[PDB]
């Protein structure tokens, strides 16, 4: 029947095998297996048979491993699958074929230099997307590379290359987290039927222009981080946008900021209370601004200069 | 209100704030967060207030992070605590006052050089701990260390700079596996007490002798692997013991085998046959083997020469 490899903890639908150096995926494992962790162990490859009779498999741990190539529909077996975890090893493009049941992808820190619109049809029950730390450039992602999954939720590429916002996300969208990249404007395009949008992480990147209208396409984004980038200005539109709360823009180079930066010309009711502005570590100064700028925050200390 | 911290993934009882650069623990969490992953982040300490209304939160991730100081009783809020993974950081020492209602213990890669009985006092549900790949020396763990933890099943201690078998092990170990140190030798009187003992890993250390009676401490021992060590000959008790099926002694430097190696004078029906016995890689060749040898071992495949 099953066995358990040696030096692996087999207990309650739990295969723990991290940390051993195991050269290859084990096999025989119990067939009610639910999570199998497979972290740092030294895997170079996923053969095609490597995940027979693991049907009730709901999550696969090969975080840090030195895997390079995976063979097609080599998860095709799981299929419960929710949760795959591929960080830390030597991907170069996502796997074709991943299980229709999938909610999480984690693929941080691999060697991807390309997202083809393929890899993602079909995944409607993807919510989570984490591709950070890749040598992956814009060119690299397709248009609407992510459209095909109708919950995506949250998507995160951190650390890579990439210069612009992709085009063509999902309009499911509620988080898009595009921090430490090389992004440096960003285009109302882009940001074009993120009806659900709520935050909007832009920080550490080279921006220096935010397009007019870009955050009208946002219409209900709640949170926005745009520290450590290079703006010489506020960006336009939250004066007239009605559900931002948070604004994140200390450390860039904004020299100026008119009345209507962030509050429209008098008092608007049905614009929401700011909870949070920073604009420390710029060239403006608390006292090169009218008091009443920010006569649509109530919290005194929502301000930070 | 609870606050999910910007960028991480809160859903169903669960926080996912891996691969965000954190430089330390979030807080405000929801108070029924069940399991915590803060996994590849940057964080340099774990201070006294950083898990408390966490009563609910049984699995605790701290892989792969910058961590190299722990408050004392920094976990004790986690009073429902069961799996605390720490590997993969900068600890000299192990954590004092852990909820005593862990389960698992995992420090693989730190830099521990001193192990504490104290450490493990009280922890009565502890039953896997692990603790390879340390600079840890026989002479920084303490005799009958792991000795409180009164449920103990499994401890592995590999990759470290350990050259004999720790003393004073509980007796309700069932694995103990010390592969890839420096141990030089197996006594008996570290082995003696572990009747519960059924399998034995010392598999890549410097091995050359192994004491007789040392078997016959684990009557019970149904594996044992002793492959990549520096054996002159098998080690002895093999034929008295009756529940060994599983003997490893591939690549050593093994002469000679004599006839009563494995198996005994004729035929004890009370002696658990042989599936697997491994001795290619050895000075000895096949044919300088005398046949009667392997006379208690009827699945000829068993055996690997
Ligand atoms: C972004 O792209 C640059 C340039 O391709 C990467 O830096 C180069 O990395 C290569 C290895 O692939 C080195 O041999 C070169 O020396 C680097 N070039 C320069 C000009 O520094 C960089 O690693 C990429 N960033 C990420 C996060 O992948
Ligand atoms: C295998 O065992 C033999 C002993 O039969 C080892 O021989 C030793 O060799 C060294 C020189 O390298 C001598 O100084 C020792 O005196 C020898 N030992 C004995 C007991 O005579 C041999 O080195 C071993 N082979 C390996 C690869 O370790
Ligand atoms: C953006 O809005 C500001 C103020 O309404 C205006 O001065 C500027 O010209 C606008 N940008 C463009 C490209 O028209
Ligand atoms: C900020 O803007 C001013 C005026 O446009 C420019 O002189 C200065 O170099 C900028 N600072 C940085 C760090 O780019
Ligand atoms: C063992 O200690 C020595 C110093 O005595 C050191 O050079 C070596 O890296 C250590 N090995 C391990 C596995 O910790």
């Amino acid at each position: 029947g099953p066995v358990c490899p040696f030096r692996c903890q087999c207990h309650l639908r739990v295969v723990q095998c991290s940390d051993l150096g195991l050269e290859k995926v084990p096999k025989d494992l119990p067939p009610d297996t639910a999570l199998l962790d497979l972290q740092n162990n030294k895997i170079t490859e996923i053969k095609d048979g490597d995940f027979k009779n693991l049907k009730n498999l709901h999550t696969l741990i090969l975080i840090n491993n030195k895997i390079s190539k995976i063979s097609p529909g080599a998860f095709a077996p799981l299929v419960k699958l929710e949760r795959l975890y591929l960080s830390k090893n030597q991907l170069k493009e996502l796997p074709e074929k991943m299980p229709k049941t999938l909610q999480e992808l984690r693929v941080h820190e691999n060697e991807i230099t390309k997202v083809r619109k393929s890899v993602f049809n079909g995944l409607n029950q993807m919510i989570v997307v984490e591709l950070g730390t890749n040598p992956l450039k814009s060119s690299g992602i397709e248009n609407g590379a992510f459209q095909g999954m109708k919950k995506l939720s949250y998507i995160r590429i951190a650390d890579t290359n990439i210069t612009t916002i992709p085009q063509g996300l999902p309009p499911s969208l509620t988080e898009l987290h595009l921090d430490g990249n090389k992004i440096t404007k960003v285009d109302a395009a882009s940001l074009k039927g993120l009806n659900n949008l709520a935050k909007l992480g832009l920080s550490f990147n080279s921006i220096s222009a935010v397009d007019n209208g870009s955050l009208a396409n946002t219409p209900h984004l709640r949170e926005l981080h745009l520290n450590n980038n290079k703006l010489v200005k506020v960006p336009g539109g939250l004066a007239d946008h009605k559900y931002i709360q948070v604004v994140y823009l200390h450390n860039n180079n904004i020299s100026a900021i008119g009345s209507n930066d962030f509050c429209p010309p008098g008092y608007n009711t049905k614009k929401a209370s700011y909870s949070g502005v920073s604009l420390f570590s710029n060239p403006v100064q608390y006292w090169e601004i009218q008091p009443s700028t920010f006569r649509c925050v109530y919290v005194r200390a929502a301000v930070q200069l």
